[PDB]
């Protein structure tokens, strides 16, 4: 019965990010979901909706791809688990990994270590910058710089990389060897800044940091080649080019967190690839499988792999593993997911519709006195509300302009996400999404945007 | 093609727990694994072994499950994943959540949040009972006490928690709030005194280090009820019942971390229920799903779920979450994996056959002058080799004895762990092995042993 199943949950289910009394006590109503298919999920009640946010950015090749069924039910069959410890291994993770480097990662990338989660990926980077700077002689270089709204995970040292302050609130954070630079966001500019003003803008800041901390101080930069959850913002032209000389010459790692970026969202195989990023290390989840089965990697740049095998010579076996780091079950369903984004060129797809749902979102919102940018990146794409326009002017958070439009959106039948920062409306449909079902979620969200307006 | 793979293999994996230089360059030779039915592993080759170690402690219904898999390709064809974030939910994890609750936890559990792995799972622990004091307004109660040689995975935070210096070299860890008080293990106890004595000795340790630190700064104790990693080590009789004590008296939370414990391991439900133990916030994965799929478990105390619900109403939303927090093809997978160790009535099996483990192992080695200690309960066991007996007096290191006996059992057709703290050698059957299973499994080790030990 659905009414105990929702008592079941409200009595014993503790959700991510959910109000934790509210939803217990029935002021939350909760959802199930049952069932979904390309780009439409339906709740228990047989309600269907547009899910134009994939999942949490993540179901990329779309809902309920039996062929991804099949390849998990195959390899569960076979063998579901064994350990990768002291050199074991299973078939789907040897052909991953080489998969990863040969096809998905840019030039000069080696090795890959599997998770299960964004979070722990980005923790096992934090470990092993620090484990580099050890064997290299170097204590004191551990300080990791990261974003103004910046999202890298929910753990301790994770949420800390997180530059959002929610996942901060009442946890302590950010630890003390992880420091905040700006957010690379051009319409929030230093207000009358060029483009390129605004990078030397935020060349400057990070400089200033670094001056202050001691460059000799600071292992690694961890970004997000495009932010997500921070509020869908692509790096201003010419970000990246600049940023990147300023670590090389105080010889920083640089982190690319693809967990978003990664496996075609862009229209490119990563972030890194389409903004010319030459990372030391790269976090990818997400995408990696469509969600069909959790997993995570950290892809190893050779320079740093080198520096790992000088650790093992000379300290003995590194102190890293987690019991289902590169379960097979995961690693099969992340190999019938890459067959499917090749086979179907979804990388391609991404490019193509995600500059059609840019063209469409500026049409519809782009005049619109309320809307203070719409902006995106292939297929990802926002709309931020400002009460005044003009003098880039956010409407009290009180009024809640981002989630009332989500609200109506939802009601209509379509999923988007007001985003944790101000007020923006985002948007990463899947990645099979058609230029059809842009028009429909276009002419949905329109309606649900002139309702809240009025 | 098999030697394809392992340059593959060799070029481009990086291992959990495994020399990268020596795994990289073929001087660690790689182990493809391929298949499995019951407690036995194939090999790319076709070699079988019998394993008893159930992977890492956690395959415990057997290798070979087609029932499983076919619950997990049913729930990954009707819906693989959708996120469990503000309210929405998948009718497996919902099922899975109130089955924790009713007929795995022990009493006064209220809730369940879910990652993927121990590590998260602790993880998640330590944000809980920092938000937990933040919210009644206790900014310094932030300390966590763990144990030495404990085990609670290998992240920054968790690696701290960690006992064992392996997780820590060249990670900086422990970090500052984490404090370690004495491991457990009467064996090792300071030279003469009684079991009883030896509690009394690691609950006035603790109470110095309660003393030095403040309690007013510590938030939580965490401890595995019967170690694994560290040496498959039984509490001493009283330990818990004493702890525990210290523990109230200075209002300070009791994390059990259930990981390899939990779900039939030792006997019973949990190590908690075994041992007596009432914690306030408990640690599952493994058994959870014996592997079939990743899934990690929070499993959280009335009293500190009231403490959550009023954060929320005073402070809004709780900041924490992972995008494959209640996986349905994970939750799935766990389901079915309940039914069957509840049907088969594993944890009955595990008692059952565990102690007669204990009681062969005892047998075959107990009097032997280079076993130190034969040691366990329930489907854990262990061996303590050392160079004198009578003098507590371990062999030289680079002699590597724990590891040349699981060569040589190996060889012979049988997989059972050398343990990274000393020269032990470590048991971990699936719990579906039978009596017949372990005579054979002890027939192995021991001609193992002794071609190690004529030698
Ligand atoms: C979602 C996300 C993470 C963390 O992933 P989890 O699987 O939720 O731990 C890290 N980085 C980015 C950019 C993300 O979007
Ligand atoms: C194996 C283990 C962990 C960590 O589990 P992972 O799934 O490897 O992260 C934590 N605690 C205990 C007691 C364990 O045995
Ligand atoms: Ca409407
Ligand atoms: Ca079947
Ligand atoms: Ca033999």
């Amino acid at each position: 019965s659905l009414e105990q199943l929702l008592e079941m949950d409200r009595a014993h289910f503790m959700h991510p990010s959910t109000h934790a009394y509210d939803h217990a006590s029935g002021a939350l109503p909760g959802r199930i979901i049952t069932g979904g298919k390309g780009i439409r999920i339906e709740d228990h009640e047989g309600r269907e909706y547009i899910d134009a946010f994939a999942g949490l950015y993540c179901v990329n090749i779309g809902y309920g791809r039996e062929e991804v069924a099949d390849a998990i039910y195959e390899q569960a069959k076979q063998l579901a688990y064994y350990h990768t410890y002291v050199g074991h291994s299973n078939d789907p993770v040897i052909e991953l990994s080489s998969r990863i480097i040969e096809d998905w990662a840019p030039a000069g990338m080696k090795k890959v270590f599997y998770g299960m989660s964004g979070s722990d990926a980005n923790e096992t980077q934090i470990k092993l910058v620090w484990y580099y700077n050890n064997v290299l002689g170097r204590p004191n270089k551990k300080k990791i710089i990261a974003r103004e709204r910046s999202y890298h995970g929910s753990g301790i040292v994770t949420g800390s990389l997180t530059g959002l302050p929610s996942f901060h609130q009442h946890f302590d954070l950010p630890i003390d060897r992880v420091k905040h630079t700006v957010c690379p966001h051009w319409y929030n500019a230093p207000p009358g800044m060029s483009e390129a003003q605004f990078v030397a803008y935020c060349v400057e800041e990070l400089e200033k940091l670094i001056a202050r901390e001691g460059a000799d101080t600071i292992a690694a930069f961890i970004a997000e080649p495009v932010m997500g959850t921070g509020g869908i913002v692509p790096p201003p032209q010419g970000y990246w080019e600049a940023i990147q000389a300023v670590l090389r010459k105080h010889d920083i790692l640089l982190i690319a967190d693809e967990v978003v970026c990664g496996f075609g969202r862009l229209g490119s195989k990563t972030g890194s690839e389409h903004y010319g990023i030459k990372p030391d290390l790269i976090t990818v989840a997400k995408g990696l499988t469509s969600a069909y089965a959790p997993l995570s990697a950290v892809i190893v740049s050779e320079k740093v792999w080198d520096v790992i095998e000088k650790g093992s010579r000379e300290h003995g076996v590194m102190g890293h593993g987690w019991t289902y780091s590169g379960h097979p079950v995961c690693a099969a369903a992340a190999l019938a997911n890459l067959d499917i984004l090749e086979r179907e060129n979804l990388t391609g797809n991404a490019a193509d519709v995600g500059a059609y749902l840019q063209q469409r979102l500026h049409e519809a919102f782009g005049a619109h006195p309320l809307v203070g940018e719409v902006r995106g990146v292939g297929m990802l794409a926002a709309l931020e509300f400002m009460a005044d326009k003009g003098a880039r002017t956010p409407f009290d958070p009180a009024l809640k302009v981002s989630q009332k439009v989500a609200a109506a959106a939802l009601e209509d039948g379509l999923i988007v996400r007001a985003l944790p920062h101000g007020d923006i409306l985002g948007f990463a449909p899947p990645l099979v999404t058609t230029r059809a079902e842009v028009d429909e979620i276009v002419a949905i969200a329109k309606e649900a945007f002139d309702e809240v307006a009025d």
